[PDB]
C-alpha cells in the first residue's frame, strides 16, 4: 500500500534540492505515517546536502516536520489517524540513556538520525525510477509531502494549535530553550548569555525569560537580530564587533554570568564567552564546530570561579512532555518563535536556503503540497 | 596579654624555614587563640614559600592546623576553652557565597587566606625582636605552636579522634574528599577516575569508595603510589607511563568514566582525561597550574557526549559539618587516610619538605613543641 | 547615644496597640540603626499580640520593616548610612543550618524572632517611663521609627526601587515567592496550585508565573480575592465553596497537580490538597494552624502517587540574594506586589489590624512618623 | 510452538498453591522466553493468592524471577537466547513517566502488573486441560518453570554471577536498595533509619551503607531480625517494643534522622516515623496498608522542622541499571543480600509461603524443575 509524495532530493553534493515525485511505503511495526504539513529548513540540512556529514546521497532530508498522522503500524499504542504531530529527533528507547529519560545521548544516535536508511539498510521511500531514496534522517525525512516516523518521535500536539509553524519545535527550538530549561536550569533571578542570535539563541533568550532570568543578554553581529532579540525578551544586546563581550558582559552583571550558551560553533567565541562566566557559573555548548576543532580554557579561571563547562545535544529534552510546554507557552502569548519564521512553499527550498545562508530568514518553514 | 609560641618563619623566597620564638596576641571578636598540636605540610605552603604566590614574608605559613582551643574571643558563640578543633580556610560569612553555603567560593577568599595580614594590615604575630610576622595564612597561621583562628574556620571535632592526625582534614584531604562526594556528587554504582594519587587523589579515591562507587581508577606515573590506592580502595591502578590512559579508561568502564578529579595540575594530563569521560561524564578540576596556563578540549566530544568540565576549589564543602563526617568515617574504619601520613617534629619541617616535594611522603604531618 | 522613636506597643493580650513615644540605644557589635519608612503588618504580628505565641508584653512587634540604615555598629562589613535595606527574620549565621544555606531553619530560629530581648535578656527599647520594651521581635522590632537589626538581617535593596512598598519582602512575599521558587522549584511547563489567596498565596501564584508555570491555579473562598489572582497571573481561580477542589483540580491538570502550596493553616484544606497532587506531585506547606493540630493523608495515595508533603519555613531562601531579586523582578513589571498593598500612618495601626484580620486589606503596610 | 512448564497455581482465595503442568506459548514481538531458575516468593505474592488484590484466579504468581533467554520474539533489540536476566516489573516504556525515566510511575502500571492477562485480553499460560491461566503477573508469572516477559523488564546481568540468587532484585532488593539510593537520596554523612527490617528494610540498612551513611538505624520487634541488621550495616538496633522509638532515634542522632523509610505498612509505625526526622529530614514510605488507611502527622512540626514525607514505588530506578549495580557490589563482598535467602524446591512452595508469613525466612527463593 504505497503512495505517492512530492519530495525535495539531495542528489549531489552542495548541489540545489531537486523537487520529485516519490513514493512512500505504508507504516510498519511501530511506526506512524504522517501527511506532512510544514517543515522547518536548517543549517544541518545543509550541511547534509554538503556532505559534511556524508548521509549517503540521493537522499531526502528535513527534520523539522509538522503534520497528521494518516496511518499505524500494528504496533503503535498511544497516536491515532488525525491526531496533530511535531516530529522530532529519533532515538532507540531500550538503551541506558534513553531509559534514564535522556534520548538526546541515545546510544544510537548516529545510526538512528544519519544513517540513510532503517537498520537493515532498507530505504522507505523510492524515486520516481524505483530506485531507493536514502531517508529515515532524523527518523523522519520530512521534507516530503509524507513521512514515516517512529511513535517516539512523533509527538502529539493539541489540535488547536497552528500546526503549521511547529516543525521546528522538533529541533532548533527545542535546542534552544531546553538547553536553558534543561540543560542549563536557568531560574528566576539568574544571568544568562546568549552567545549567537540565531534561531537557537533566540529560543535560549526566550526561554529564559520564560524561566525568570532577570539580566538575558544577547550577543551577534547582526543589529536586526539584535534589534529583534531585545523584543523577544532580552535585557542587554552586545554587538561583539563594537565592544569587548567579557569586559562588558562583567559590566552588565557585576563580575560575570551565572549561565552562557554558545550557539555559533565558533571556538574563539566558545573560549571568550567561558572566560565572561561569574562565579559558580555555567557555559553551556550547542554549536557545533567541524569535527576535531579544539577550543581552550584558562585552567585557574576555571579552578578559581567554580565554572562549569557542558556539552549539550537537543536540548536534553523529554520531547514529547517538553515540545507541548513550548506549545502551550506559545499559546498563551509567552513564547513568540513565529517572529522567527518565514514561510515557503516547498517549490522554493532553494531560496529558503540561501535565505537561511545568508541570515536574512532565522527560520524557514516549507509548506508541503499534496 | 601575649604569649610566647615557636614557629617555622619563611623569611626569603625559596629558603629554608627557620624554627624561630614568636608571640603572639589574644583573640579578640570572636576569635579562638588554639594550641596548636600538629600541623600538615602542603606543597601549597612550599609554593607560598617560593614566592610564586608572593604573600608577604617574613611570613608564618601552615595551613591544615589541628589543636585545642585555649582562649576566645568575646564575640565567640560555639567554642570553648578545651574543645579540640580543626582549622580550614578562611572565609568572611556574609557574602552572597558564603551567605549561600559556599564559602570556598567566598568573595574575600585571598585576602583572608593569602593576605599576610588582617583587614586592616595588622598582624597577630612578632618576631622575637618585635617585629611583625606576617600571618593569618589560610586564616590560622598554623606552623607555630600557637594559632589565632575565626570561629567560623575553627571546626569542633570529638575529643575522643586522635587529634594530631586531624589536621589535613582541613584543605587538601577535604579537597580530594570533597570533591568527590559535594561537588561532582559521585553516588552509588558510579565509575570514577582521580588522575594524581597524591594526598587529594588518594583522598578522592577513599571517598569514591564511601560514596558507593563501583568502578574507581587511580592514574599516576609512581608504582608505589598505585600500589597504595589499590590497599586504599581503587579498583584499577593504571600506569600512564605505560598504557594510553584514554583508551585503558575506556576499556575499563566501556567507553568512558562518569567521573574523573584532575588534581595533579598538570594541562596535558588535564586535557587527556577529559577525553576518558563517559557519555555525560563530568571532569572535576582541583589541580592549579602556573597562572596563566591553558588546557583545550575537543569541541564535538564534550558536545556529543554532553561530557561537563567543573572546576572545584577546597572540596566546596561545608567545613563544620563535612570535617566531623570525615573524622567519624574514619573513626568507623572507612576512611584510612592515616596511610597518607608521616609525622615530623616542627623542629624538622624542612625535611618534611623535601620528602613532600620528592614524593617519599603523601602528607608530611609537623608536630609541634610547647 | 540613644535616641526618640514613635512606637506601636503592645501592652495586653488582645488590647488595641497604643502609640507611644519610646527610647532606642546606639547600634552595637554588628547592628545597624534603621530609620524604618514604612512597616508591613502581619497576621502574625496580632497572633503575638493576642498573646497565642506568648511573646512577653510589653512588646513592639513588626517583621516586614524597609528603611535606610542611620548608623552601624563597629562589627558591621557590608552596610553604611544611607543604604536603603528590607528588614527580614533573625539568624544566628553560624550554626550548621545556617553555614549550608538554609538560615529559615537556624537552631536559634525562635529566640532570635519570638525572644523579646537579646541572648543576655536585655531590650534595645524603652519606653517613655524608662521600662524595656521586649523587643528583638522578627530581630527587628520594626512597628517603630527606628529599629535595630543585625546586618545578616538587613537586606541591602537598591535606591531606585520606591523603598516604601519593599518591607513585605523581609517575610511574607518571601515566604509564599521562596516556597513557589526554592523549596519546591516550580519550573517551566508545570501546573501549581495555590491553597489560600491572602498575601503569601498571591505571592506565590506571581511566583509561579514568573518561574514558568503554565497552569496556575488560585483556590479560596472570596470571590474578588479570586478575581485579583487572576489578573496577577493564575490561569484558573476556584471557589472552593463551590466546586469539590480536588476533583475540579484534577479536571484542569488531567489528573492531579504538579506542585501545591498551604497558606490556610486549615488542616481539612491541608488534606484536601494533598488528594489533588498528580503523579510525583508535591505539596509544600506554608500555613500554620494552632499548635498539636494534625492532617491526615491516605497513605496508598501517596504511595501509589509518589506524592511528597513538605514543610516550609520563610520561603526557605538566602534572603540577600533572594529578596534583592523579587526587587528587581518588581521593577520590571513582573512581580506586581504592590495589588496587595494598602497604605496606613503607623496611627491608624489598629485599622490596619482591623482591615486584615477581616480580609478587606491583603498586605497593610505602615507608614512611619518622623 | 508451545512447551510444557511447571507452574504453581492459585486456584482458589487463600488456598495453598499447586503444583501442576501448563503450557506456554512461544514469544511474540518484543517479549523474552525464559527458562526460569529461581524465583523469590513475596508477601504481595500471598495477598494476591488471598484475593486482598484480586487478580483473577486462576493464576500463575512470582515476581522476582531469574532465568536464562530461551528465545526471543522478533522485535528484540538488545536480549540473546543464553543471557541471564533477572526479571523485573512491567512498564509501558511509552508514557510520560517511562519516558522520563520512572517507569515505577507508569500509567498502566496496574495493568501490566495485575491484570492477569495481556492488554487483549488473553494469556500466555494453559492448564493441562487447555484451560487459560490468568498470567503476565508483574509482566512474568515467574512461578513457573518457563516464563515470558518483555525486553523491557528482561534486565540482563552478568554470566558470572550466581543467577538463583539474584530474581529477589527483580522487586523487594531493589525496592528497598533504591528507596534509599535514588528517592532518598541517601549519600555520606547523612543518618537513616529503616522501620522495618524485613527483606526491603534490610536492603534499605544495607543500601545505606554502601550509599555512605554513618549512622544506620534498624527498627523492629524480632531480636534476630535486629541482631542481623547489625551484621549487615546498621550501627544501631532498635526494638521498639523497649523503647520510645521516636525518643530513642532523637537520642543516637541529636535530634532526629536525616532518612528514614516506612517498610512495615503499619500506619502507627509511619505516623511515629514521621516525628523521629531531624531537622530538613525526609521520610520515604514503601509499606503498603489496606486500601483506605490514613495516616496523621503533626502539621506544625512538618513546618517548622522542614521536614519531607514521600511515597516510593517500586525503589523508583531505572532497572536496566540499577539491577546490575546491586549485581556488581554484590561480587565486590559489598552487599550482602544473600544472607536474606533461604531456597527452596518450587514443590515446597507452602512452605515458603508459611515461613515468609510467620518471618523465619526472610526472602525464600524457589528453585524451579526442568
Ligand atoms: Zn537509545
Ligand atoms: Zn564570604
Ligand atoms: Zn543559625
Ligand atoms: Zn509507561
Amino acid at each position: 500500500d504505497t503512495r505517492a509524495v512530492t519530495a525535495a532530493v539531495a542528489r549531489a553534493a552542495g548541489a540545489p534540492f531537486s523537487i520529485e515525485p516519490a513514493r512512500i511505503r505504508a507504516p510498519r511495526g511501530d511506526e506512524v505515517l504522517v501527511r506532512v504539513v510544514a517543515t522547518g529548513l536548517c543549517h544541518t540540512d545543509l550541511i547534509v546536502r554538503d556532505q559534511y556529514y556524508p548521509v549517503p546521497l540521493p537522499a531526502v532530508l528535513g527534520h523539522e516536520g509538522a503534520g497528521v498522522v494518516e496511518a499505524v503500524g500494528p504496533n503503535v499504542k498511544t497516536l491515532a489517524a488525525g491526531d496533530h504531530v511535531v516530529l522530532t529527533y529519533g532515538a532507540c528507547g531500550h538503551c541506558a540513556s534513553c531509559a534514564g529519560g535522556h534520548g538526546a545521548y541515545c546510544r544510537q544516535f548516529f545510526a538512528l538520525n544519519f544513517g540513510g536508511a532503517d537498520a537493515d539498510g532498507q530505504t522507505a521511500l523510492r524515486d520516481a525510477a524505483g530506485e531507493p531514496l536514502h531517508d529515515h534522517f532524523f527518523a523522519q525525512s520530512s521534507f516530503a509531502s509524507y513521512a514515516l516516523a517512529r511513535e517516539n518521535n512523533a509527538i502529539k500536539v493539541p489540535k488547536e494549535a497552528p500546526l503549521e509553524l511547529l516543525g521546528p519545535l522538533g529541533c532548533g527550538i527545542q535546542t534552544g530553550a531546553g538547553a536553558v530549561i534543561n540543560s542549563l536550569a536557568v531560574r528566576t533571578g539568574s544571568s544568562f548569555a546568549s552567545f549567537g542570535a540565531g534561531a537557537v539563541g533566540m529560543s535560549a533568550v526566550m526561554a529564559a525569560r520564560i524561566a525568570g532570568a532577570t539580566t538575558i543578554i544577547a550577543v551577534d553581529i547582526v543589529p536586526s537580530r539584535l534589534a529583534l532579540a531585545l523584543e523577544l525578551g532580552a535585557t542587554h544586546a552586545i554587538n561583539s564587533k563594537e565592544v569587548d563581550v567579557v569586559d562588558a558582559i562583567r559590566e552588565i552583571t557585576g563580575g560575570g554570568v551565572d549561565y552562557a550558551l554558545e550557539s555559533t560553533g565558533l571556538p574563539a567565541v566558545l573560549s571568550q564567552g567561558i572566560d565572561a562566566l561569574g562565579s559558580r557559573g555555567t557555559m553551556g555548548v550547542v554549536g557545533a564546530p567541524k569535527l576535531g576543532t579544539k577550543a581552550e580554557f584558562d585552567v585557574n579561571s576555571l579552578l578559581l570561579g567554580g565554572h562549569t563547562i557542558r556539552g549539550i545535544v537537543e536540548g536534553d529534552s523529554v520531547p514529547q512532555t517538553f515540545i507541548p510546554q513550548l506549545v502551550q507557552l506559545h499559546l498563551q502569548g509567552r513564547f513568540p518563535f513565529d517572529r522567527l519564521v518565514k514561510f515557503y512553499p516547498l517549490e522554493q527550498i532553494n531560496q529558503a536556503a540561501a535565505d537561511s545562508s545568508s541570515g536574512i530568514t532565522l527560520k524557514p518553514i516549507l509548506r508541503l503540497p499534496h
